[PDB]
């Protein structure tokens, strides 16, 4: 047999729109430090693969690898009696920096995100700190004759 029930349409569903896409003033440029006045940057090596409680929540992490900075910034300069102007300083100046970007260009990290960089902040600053102080000051130079 046969019947009704057969439709067709021309390609698409649709509905109209305006179109029009001009925009301006959605854009920056440059390595913008802010205001931090020149802090000295740490050492470009990997950062370790901080593990919760089991590897579903590590997974978690290494996707989110991309987000988080993987070096420091600390004072180059220590004021103190001993060397707090590491880890102390370099877990806030990161992160101060890095939040500019949110006020920037809107970028969408959510409570979750910070909560994990928070704790890898800490272990890439204890990671220079046996290797970048080493060289500059632990190697006291000293002049020729």
């Amino acid at each position: 047999g046969q019947g009704g029930g057969t439709h067709s349409q021309w390609n698409k569903p649709s509905k109209p729109k305006t179109n029009m896409k001009h925009m301006a003033g959605a854009a920056a440029a440059g390595a913008v430090v802010g205001g931090l006045g020149g802090y000295m940057l740490g050492s470009a090596m990997s950062r370790p693969i901080i593990h919760f409680g089991s590897d579903y929540e590590d997974r978690y992490y290494r996707e989110n690898m991309h987000r988080y900075p993987n070096q420091v910034y600390y004072r180059p300069m220590d004021e103190y009696s001993n060397q707090n102007n590491f880890v102390h300083d370099c877990v806030n100046i990161t992160i101060k920096q890095h939040t500019v970007t949110t006020t920037t260009k809107g970028e969408n990290f959510t409570e979750t995100d910070v909560k994990m960089m928070e704790r890898v902040v800490e272990q890439m600053c204890i990671t220079q700190y046996e290797r970048e102080s080493q060289a500059y000051y632990g190697g006291h130079h000293h002049h020729h004759h």
